């Protein structure tokens, strides 16, 4: 029996848990009332918070199910570890340990490696495992380049482009993005910016889309400079530059229909496309779909030499 530690940033499971979630993200400081209410407003705006946490749960359960289905060597048992929501990463490691798991494979629900996301989770996990003793975790570090994951986005882009009118098809701009992080990740030689660029190149070339740009989104609000340009500004500059009639956003850095996509893309980016004369396109996110879950299974099996 192999442990399958699936990690993510996490989103509150209940509306009532948003403040604690915000407090945790703020490292122990309660959000100001206005700050808090505004986050609550954004979840409402996208339909409510309830469905969100459930996607991550299904991604992990389905990956567990599929892995145990496609091969008969290893029996996997999924354990979800979240950065800012319970169960926390350490809690999930403590539970695998308590359950008698001695070997575990972990994967983060973010294809691109970065010190702040992927590396941070793996470290916290391997550290709690050492402290407990007798449990070794083999961690996946990046998987933006898994042929099957690339193909999932390639087909979705091909579909969207073949689905637009000719006036737009040949005057469109593809925007591949990921979650922004403080520029100071450079101090650690964080390849994250490069991985989004390769991720973008792979998808555009695969879909045969010639015009594309790389952007960042959802930067947090801190004193430090975050990776840019942001998808909002990038869209505007490319429109003033060449007058694109359609913008196709591929938030490849995200795996589900969370706030960053439903709101930061579907809303804020459409605002710009609306404020300008272009049409808004954002292909279906991976979520827990079979094609995506198979890609992840393949990622996990490869990591194990299977
Ligand atoms: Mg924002």
């Amino acid at each position: 029996k192999m442990g399958l530690l699936v990690m993510a940033y996490g989103t509150p499971y209940k509306e009532e848990d948003i403040e604690r979630y915000y407090t945790h993200i703020r490292r122990g400081r309660k959000p100001e009332p206005e700050m808090l209410q505004d986050l609550k407003d954004r979840y409402e705006a996208i339909g409510g918070i309830s469905p969100l946490a459930q996607i991550t749960e299904q991604q992990a359960h389905n990956l567990e199910q599929h892995l145990n289905e496609i091969q008969d060597e290893i029996t996997f048992k999924a354990y979800i570890g979240l950065k800012h929501i319970e169960p926390f990463i350490e809690d999930a490691v403590a539970e695998m340990h308590k359950d008698g798991i001695t070997e575990a494979v972990s994967i983060v629900l973010a294809p691109h490696f970065s010190t702040f996301s992927v590396q941070s989770y793996n470290k916290r996990a391997k550290e709690e495992a050492e402290k407990l003793g007798g449990l070794t975790i083999t961690s996946v570090e990046s998987w933006y380049d898994e042929p099957k994951f690339v193909t999932y986005w390639v087909d979705r882009v091909k579909e969207t482009y073949a689905s637009m009118p000719e006036d737009e098809r040949e005057n469109a701009m593809l925007i591949v993005s990921a979650h922004s992080l403080p520029e100071k990740i450079k101090e650690f030689g964080d390849p994250y910016p490069d991985q989004l660029h390769e991720s973008a190149k792979l998808i555009a070339e695969g879909a045969g889309v010639s015009e594309y740009a790389v952007g960042w989104q959802s930067e947090g609000n801190t004193p430090d400079p975050w990776l840019g340009p942001d998808v909002q500004d990038l869209t505007r500059d490319l429109f003033e530059q060449k007058g694109y009639q359609a913008f196709v956003y591929v938030p490849v850095g995200f795996v589900a229909d969370h706030l960053e996509v439903l709101y930061d893309n579907d809303y804020e980016c459409k605002v710009v496309t609306d404020d300008i004369g272009a049409s808004y396109y954002r292909p279906e996110m991976p979520n827990a779909k079979p094609e995506f879950i198979d890609a992840l299974a393949t990622v996990v099996l490869k990591k194990l030499g299977r």
